[PDB]
C-alpha cells in the first residue's frame, strides 16, 4: 500500500543511538506522470501516464489514461428579414484517433479501450387462445353464441444510449473511435421523413408562431449536443526495456450537422443535412505529447 | 502480492552497520510477457501469456489471454449510372482458430474459453375460466343474459445477443470459434422474405426516394456491423517441467454476406445472397507466436 | 495462500553471513496434475487431478475436474433431384459414463457432480367478483340493467433449460449422467404432432418455396445442437494410504436422431425419428486415464 | 486454517544450526473421514464425519453428512399383444430413516436435518368502484345513460417444489424424512379425476395413435421421476468425551405406484393406483456405518 | 478465535531444548454442553446451553437454545360402514412453556426469542378520471355522444405464514409461545362457512364419489399438520457467580381439531370442531433439564 | 475483541522460568449489567446497561437496551341470559414513560431511540389521449364514425404498520412514546361507522348465528391484539466522571377500548367506544431500577 518501509531509532540510558532502516522490496515498480494541453478551438485533453517496471521481465509497459473535453460548438443561424426559416448547427459525431510514434525503439499499443462490446435485447413472445359462449332472452325471445379467438405478441426491449462509442481501428500504431448521435428523446433520427412536416427531429412544435422559439429545449438534448463531450480512453504501450522516448499523436475532429426549419404556410418542416460550404461543419485538432520511458515523464508540446 | 521482500540496515552508535535480506518463497511463481501484431487486412491480436510454475506441479501451465480487433470491412456499392441498385456489403461471421504446435516437448491445450454454455428461457403459462349474468327491462320488456368463457396464455422470455458465439471444434491441438449474425433489431433474419418485399433485413423504407438513404442507420447495427469485432479468447497449456519453446498459429477469417436493393417499378425489395465472384467477399489472415517457456518469452513473428 | 516460507540472510560489519528459512507445516498437502485426451471422434476430455494427503487421516483424497468438449456432428442430407424432401440429422442425446477401475488397493467413489436437484415452480391464484347496474333513457323510453360476473385464474412460471442433466447411475465405482433435448425456442418437441403439418420442430416456415432454406436458423437453436456440448463434472475418490495406481475409464456417447420435412401439395410436415439404418445416429468413444496415487500424476493413455 | 505452525532453522557462520518448532494449540480440534456403499438396487449412501473435539466441551459432537442416491427404478410396461393398454411405474415416495445404535457409552443425536420449516405466501386483495354516463343523440333523439359498478379481486402466490421433504419421525436414536410427489408441471395430483378422460397425470395426448408415445415427455418430469433421487441429510450425534464406538443403520424405501392407460373406444383414460401383486412397487434397503470415535473413523460394513 | 495460544520448542547445537508457551487472556470465557430427551409421545427437545463468564462482571450469563419436534398425531377416522362420513383429526395450535426454577441462588429470564414483532402491509390507492366523445354516420343519418367516468381502486398486499407464533406470556419466571394454523393455500379458516357446503377447509372437492380421496393432498397442507412441528427458542439466564444449580422444565402441548365431512344426498359439506370426548384432541407433555453453573453442563432428567 | 491480552512462559533447560504478561490499553473500556423485574400485570421490563469510559471524553456514557413485555390484557365479555351481545376488551394503546431520577451528580439523557422518522410514499400520474376511426358497411348502407377520448389516473403506494410508534415527549429528564393501533387488515378504524352495520371492525360476518364466533380469526389480528407487545427502546445517558449512582423509572401504560356486538333483528351490528366504568380499561405500572456508574452494574427494585 502507501507504507514504502520503516525507520527507528533505538536511544539507550547513555544517550546512544542506534538506527533502523526497512524498506519494502517489490516486483513491479509503478512510476506516474501527467500533463495537460488546450488546443485552438478550446477542446482539451489531459494524459495521465503509469509507467510500469516489472524487474523479472524483459518489457517496460506504460499505461496511459486520457481524459478529454471538446465544445460542441452548436450555433443558431436566423435569417434578419426572414422569419420563415432557421438552422441550428449541431456536433453529429465526435472522433478521436491516437497515434503511435517510436523515436528511437520499438512501441506497441497492446490495449486500446474502450472496445467493441456485442449487445444484447430482452425478448418476449406470448400466444392466447379463446372459447366464449353464451345465451339469452330478449322478452320472450331465445338467443346464442359461441365465440372464439386467438392472438400473438412479441416484444424487444433494450436499452439506448443518446450516443455510440465503436473503434473503427486498431492496430499497433494507431487507434480511432467514432462517438455518434443515435436518435433523440423522441425517438427520431437523421433519416426521419414525414411527407407533412419532414424531419421533426428538433422540432418542438409545429404550428409554432415564433421560429426562435421552435427548438426543442436544451434540457431534452444530450449534454453532448448542447454543451460538450467529456471522452475517456485508456492505452498500453509496451516496450524493449532500452526505449528512451516516444510520442503520442492525438487527433479531435468534431463533424457538425445543420438541421434547418421552414415555414410552408400551414406548418413548420425541417430538414437535417450537412453543410458543405460552411467552415463550422468541420473542426479539426491536434495535440501532441512525448513520453520520456526513462525518466517517467509526460510532456505537452 | 507486489511485495516480494524486506531489506534492513541497522547503524551502530560507531558507523556499524548490518544488512538483513529477507525473500518470501511462493509455491506458485508468475512470470507474464506480451506481444502485439497487425495483418495485412489492418486486423490486431495482443496474447497476454501468464507463465506458472507451480512447485506442487509436475508440470508447466501458461495461461493465454488472446485479445484481438478485426474491422467490419463493410462496403457500399452504387452503380454510376443506375440509381435503381444498391448493395452492403456487411460481416455475416467472425471466425478464429488456434492452433498448437509443439517443437521440443509435448504441449497440449486443456481449456478453452469461452465454452458452450446451455441457455435457459423463462416460461409461463396461464388458464382463465369466466361466468357472467345479467337481467334488463327495456321499457317494459324484460331480459335476460348468461355467458362463460375460458383462456390459455403461454409466454416465453428470454436474452438474444447481436452475434453469437460457439466453439466448433476443440482438441488438444487445436481449438475454432464461430461469431455468427443472429437477427437485426427490427428482428429479421437472412431467411426473412415477403413477396412483395423481399428482404427487408437492412431496409430503412419501401418508398425511400434515394438509394443512398435507404440502409439502416448506423445506431441501429451492431458495432461488428458498422465498425468492427473485439474478440476475447483464453487458453490453457501444459507441458513437462523441462518444455523449452512452443508456437502458436492464429487464424482469423472474416465472412462477408452482400445486401442487394432493387426498385420493381411501386417499392423497394432486397435479397441477401453470398458473392462467390467477389474477392472481398471472404478474407483470411494469419499470425503467428511463438512462446519461450524456460525464459517466459512471447514474441509476434 | 501462495507463500510456503522466508528466508533470511544476515550480514555483520565484518562480512560474516548468517542464514534463517521459515516454513509453514499444514494439515494437508495438495498436489496437482493435469492431461488431456482427443478421440476419434474429436471429443476431448480434460482431466484435473486434485492429490489431497491429511496428514492426521488415514485416507488419501482424490478431487478430479471433468472438462470436456464433443461436437454435435449434425448434417443436412437432401435428395439430389428430388426438391419435395429434406433431413438433418442432430444431437438428442448426450451421455457420459465414468468408471472407477482399482489396480491394487481399494478405490470408492464418494462424492459426483452435479446431482439431481429438486426443481421449483411460482403459482399465482386469483378470483374476481363483480357487481354492476345503470339506468338508461332512449329518448322517452326508460331502461335499466343489473349484472354481475366471476373469474378464476391460476398462473405457473419456470425456468426451462434447453437441455436438461440427470444422473441415472451413481455406485461407488461408476457413474452416468445424461444431457437430454428438452424444447425448441418455440415450444415444440419431439413428441409434437399436426394433423396438417406434422411435428414443426425445426420448420421455418410452411409454405416455403425452397427446403434448403426451411430449416430454423442457428441462432434460433441450442449450441448443442449447432455446434458441441463443453460438460463439466467433479468426482472425489478416497483410498488407504498405501494405495499405488488406479484407472478411470470415460465414455462419450452421442446420439443422434432425423428430422425430415416432406412436402404434400399445399404445405410443409415434418417427422422426428431415429434414423435405424445409419451409422451416424450414435457415437461412441472411450478415454482411459490413469492415477499414480504416490507420485502424484495424470496421464492419458 | 490449514497452517498447525511452523518450522525455522538458523546457520551460523560456523555451520551451527538451530531449529525453532512451533505449534498452534486449539479450542477445537476437527477430524475427518468418509466411506461410501452401494445397495442390491443399486443405490448409495456416502458418510461424511466431522469428529469435533472441544476442550471447552464436557462432551464429544460428530456431525454428520449424509449424502446419497436412490435410483427412480421406473419402468414401462407395455403387454405384448394388447396395443390398448400401457402401464408406467413411477416412485411416488422416498423415504429415508436413520438409526442411532449406542454399543459402550451413551451417543444421542441433538439435531437433525433438514428441519419442518413453515413456509409462507403473498397475499394481495383489491377493491374497485365505478361510476359512469354520458348523453347521445341519435338523429334529433336523445338519450342518457347512467352507470356504476363494484369488484374484487384477491390473488394467493408461492412456490411450489417438484418434492416436498419432511420429517414424520425425530427422536435422540432415530430420524425418518419423507419426499413425497406434489403435483405434475400441468398441475395435476393423484387425485385428478375426470368422467370422461380419468387421471391425466401422465397423459399427453386424449387421442393419440400410439400407446408407446403417449406419455410425458422427460423433460416434462422431475428427476426424481425420470432419473433418480440424490438427497441430503444431516446430524450431530453427541457422546461422552470417553465413547469409543458407535453405529449408524440407514435405511432406504422408494415406494412406486402404477399410473395406467386404457383406450375405452373414444380417447385414452388413466388411473393412478398402487399395485399391491407386484413386488417392484416397493423397494427397501439398509447400509451400515460404524464410528470410531476415539480414531475418528468411519466404516462402511 | 479457534486459536488458544502457540507452543514453541528451541533446540541449539549441542542438544539443549526451551521450551515457549503463550495464552491469550479473554475478558469472556465461554463454556458449552447439550443434552437431549425424548417423551412419551415421541416429542423430542435437544438444549444448547453456553455458560458465559464476564471476569470484569459481577453476573454469570447462560444462553439456551431450544431446539425441537413434535409430531402432528394427525389422524383419519372412517365409519367401517358408513360411506357418507369422514373425519381427520390436525393440530391446530403448538404450546411451549418454559419454567426457570432456581434451586440454590436468584436466577431470571432476562430475555426470550423469538418476540412479538408488529408486521406491515403494502397499501395502494388508485384514482381516474375519463373523458370520451364522437361522432357517427349510418346512412344518411348523424350521431353524437360525450362520455365521462371514474374509478377509485385500493389494494392491500401482505407475507401470510401456515403458521403464526406469538408469545403470550413472559416474565422472569417463565415464557409461553402458541404456534396457531392461520388458514390453507386454499384461503380458509376455521371460521369458514358456506350454506351450502358449510366449511370447506380440508375439501378436495364437492361432488368426490368416494369420501377416502376427497381430502386435500399433503402437498397442499403444511409440514406442520402432515408431518410435525419443529419449533426453534432461545433463552438468556443471569445468576450472581455463587450459583451453583437451577432448572429448566418445558412443556409442550399439542391441540388437535376434528373436521368432519358429510353427504347430504348433493354435495359434501364439512364442519370444524374441537372433539371433547376424544383423548387424542390434546396431548401434553414435560421435558425436565438441570443446569450445573459451576461445572458447566446440561442433564436431562 | 474479547482478546485482554497474552500470557507467556519461557522454561530453560535448566528448569530456568521466565514469565512475560501483555495487557492492551484501550481508549474505551466498556463494562456491561443486566437486571430483569416483573409488575403486577404481569408485565415484564429488563434493563442493559452498557457503561462506556472514554479517556477520551470529559464524561461518562452509558447506553440503556429497555427490552419488555407487555400482555394486551384481552377479554371477552359474554352476558349470561343475552345471546344477541357480546363484547371484546382489546389494547388500542400502549404507552411507555422513562424518567431520569439524578442522585448525586447531575445526569441527562442525550439520544432516544425510537425517533420520528419523517416517512415517504411512492407517487404516479398519467395521462393519456386516444383517437379512433373507422368505416362500416350493412348490406349495401354506408356507415363511419369517430371518437376521441382522454383519460387522468393517479396511484399512491407507501408501507402500513398494525402499531404505529412516536415519542411525544423528550426532554433531558424524561421520555414517553406512544404506540397507537392504527387499522385492522381489512381497512376498518375506530372511526369506521355504517348506518346499517355500525362499525364492523372486529365483526366476523353480519348475519352470523353464534356471537361467540362472530369475532376476527386472531391470525387477522396483530400480536399485540391477540397475545402482547415485546417494546425495544435505547437511551443514552451521560454524567461528570466522578458521579456515583443514579436511576430509572419506567411507567407502562395499556389503554384498551371496549368493542361491542349487538343484534337489532336483521343483522349485526357494532359500535367501538372507552368504557369509563371498568377497572380494567387502563393498566399502568411502575419499574424501577438503579445504575452504579462506579462499580457498573445495574439493579432492580
Amino acid at each position: 500500500d502507501n507504507i514504502i518501509g520503516t525507520t527507528t531509532q533505538e536511544i539507550d540510558e547513555h544517550g546512544n543511538v542506534k538506527t533502523i532502516i526497512t524498506v519494502k522490496n517489490q516486483q513491479i515498480e509503478s512510476y506516474t506522470s501527467t500533463d495537460s494541453g488546450t488546443a485552438k478551438n478550446r477542446s482539451t485533453l489531459t494524459v495521465n501516464a503509469n509507467f510500469l517496471n516489472d524487474k523479472y521481465s524483459n518489457e517496460l509497459t506504460t499505461i496511459l489514461s486520457l481524459n478529454g473535453f471538446i465544445p460542441s460548438g452548436r450555433k443558431f443561424i436566423f435569417p434578419k428579414n426572414n422569419t420563415l426559416k432557421g438552422e441550428m448547427l449541431w456536433p453529429q459525431r465526435y472522433s478521436t484517433a491516437v497515434y503511435n510514434i517510436p523515436l528511437d525503439k520499438s512501441v506497441k499499443i497492446t490495449n486500446s479501450t474502450p472496445d467493441n462490446t456485442i449487445r444484447s435485447k430482452e425478448v418476449s413472445n406470448s400466444i392466447t387462445y379463446g372459447i366464449g359462449g353464451g345465451i339469452k332472452m330478449e322478452g320472450k325471445q331465445p338467443g346464442a353464441n359461441l365465440d372464439a379467438n386467438a392472438a400473438i405478441t412479441k416484444t424487444i426491449s433494450y436499452q439506448q444510449p443518446d450516443y455510440e462509442t465503436a473503434k473503427t481501428t486498431s492496430t499497433v500504431t494507431g487507434v480511432n473511435w467514432n462517438t455518434n448521435f443515435t436518435e433523440t428523446r423522441d425517438g427520431y433520427t437523421r433519416n426521419s421523413w414525414n411527407p407533412v412536416y419532414g424531419n421533426q427531429m428538433f422540432m418542438y412544435g409545429r404550428y409554432t408562431s415564433n421560429i426562435r422559439n421552435n427548438f426543442t429545449p436544451d434540457y431534452q438534448l444530450s449534454s453532448l449536443i448542447t454543451s460538450g463531450f467529456s471522452p475517456s480512453y485508456g492505452l498500453v504501450l509496451r516496450a524493449p526495456k532500452d526505449v528512451k522516448k516516444s510520442r503520442i499523436k492525438v487527433v479531435f475532429a468534431r463533424r457538425s450537422e445543420t438541421y434547418q426549419q421552414n415555414w410552408d404556410g400551414l406548418n413548420w418542416w425541417g430538414r437535417n443535412f450537412y453543410d458543405t460550404k460552411n467552415p463550422d461543419s468541420l473542426s479539426k485538432v491536434t495535440l501532441t505529447f512525448e513520453l520520456d520511458w526513462q525518466n517517467h515523464r509526460v510532456t505537452f508540446i
